[PDB]
């Protein structure tokens, strides 16, 4: 029974703020700002950085025209050292987070969102952005954990700090899932690009605008041989991990955004093609979901990346009653529903029990410390 845990998770931040594996903003926004602004103030090229957060800052609490809000956010996407990059990407998510309350405040409706979102200079910016800021924030605590190959393109909208992308994806869909599916192909290519996916050989489908078009093609119908040569990697017991996974994010993407594409019904029979993706996407949102616990008992400065927790709403130092019981329930819930749901099998484990077991030891072990 999980009543105390649920109620639990519905009450505490950050865990309030997305979802769970188990169920199957303005003033925070505006003082995260505020503190970008200080740090930028400080740093002072810079003074054009200065100006967006300024614009984004007057943007957010001066209500205006729909037509107004979007050249103006349109104006700061387009036009926007490692200190200056980071700023830089951190003006871009938080000029996203804004168009993401601006039309869940009712302040512009469902077409001026689109008008806005279905633009290919704004589908490269929200692949990009997401991609940049997920790894910004958590690319450096999944590498501590041991999770870091385990990072899904497909699992960052689920992340509290990402909520507004998983909006963005939701109205494309919906309006015209083609362009869904397009956003998808980018966002993996760029996940590749900016290093959450080594692999020494250069993609099969992704990076490459002639190889969106083969995929288009035939999905509205050698291609299907680049297929069978990525499964066959993933299936291939003997293929070294870094291998593996990278082709397990290849064909997760493919049939996330192109379903049907990884499919052969007489071939997928013999191997369990099915559970095994199944088990270690599984693996994957359950790794992301034990990583957000992991920052989140390390919080008791902000442990979410750049810009994520202002000192003002920072999570408290001490547990509520209950809390840590309630920690440890989610964390036991998370494993007791991994471990009943995966496949067991040797061709399988190194992808799915293994990374599974060890984030459990890692875990356990910090508990009590």
């Amino acid at each position: 029974n999980s009543k105390d845990i649920r109620e639990y998770l519905a009450s505490t931040f950050p865990f309030e703020q997305q979802s769970t594996i188990l169920d199957s903003q303005l003033k925070f926004r505006q003082e995260n700002l505020a503190e970008l602004k200080d740090q930028i103030i400080l740093s002072l090229n810079w003074q054009k950085l200065l100006d967006y957060t300024n614009k984004l800052d007057e943007l957010s609490n001066t209500k205006i025209s729909p037509e107004e809000f979007i050249e103006e956010i349109q104006k700061v996407l387009y036009k926007v050292s490692k200190l200056y990059s980071q700023f830089n990407l951190s003006i871009q998510d938080f000029a996203l987070q804004i168009i993401h309350s601006k039309y869940k405040s009712n302040q512009i409706s469902q077409n001026d969102l689109l008008k806005l979102i279905t633009e290919d200079e704004m589908l490269k910016i929200l692949a990009k952005t997401k991609v940049l800021t997920y790894k910004m924030k958590y690319f450096d605590s999944a590498s501590k954990m041991g999770i870091n190959k385990y990072i899904s393109t497909e699992m960052m909208d689920l992340d509290w700090q990402f909520s507004h992308y998983k909006t963005f994806n939701d109205a494309l869909k919906k309006n015209k899932a083609s362009d869904s599916s397009y956003l998808g192909w980018l966002t993996h290519g760029y996940s590749i690009k900016y290093g959450l996916s080594p692999n020494n050989e250069r993609s099969m489908f992704f990076q490459d605008g002639r190889k969106y078009a083969e995929l288009y093609a035939f999905s509205k119908s050698d291609l299907l041989a680049k297929i069978n040569k990525s499964k066959g990697i993933f299936l291939d017991q003997n293929a070294l991990l870094d291998k593996r996974i990278y082709a397990f994010h290849e064909l997760n993407t493919l049939e996330t955004h192109f379903p049907g594409i990884t499919s052969s019904f007489t071939d997928d029979l013999k191997s369990n093609y099915r559970k095994k993706m199944e088990s270690v996407s599984l693996t994957c949102q359950v790794l992301q979901e034990i990583g957000n616990i992991h920052r989140f008992i390390e919080s008791k400065s902000t442990e979410y990346g750049l810009f994520s927790i202002p000192k003002i709403f920072s999570i408290p130092i001490d547990y509520k009653h209950g809390e840590k019981e309630n920690l440890v329930s989610y964390v036991d819930f998370l494993y007791s529903t991994a471990h009943e749901r995966i496949l067991q099998d040797n061709s399988i484990n190194q992808l799915c029990l293994d990374p599974l077991q060890e984030s459990l030891n890692r875990i356990k072990s910090n508990i009590p410390v």
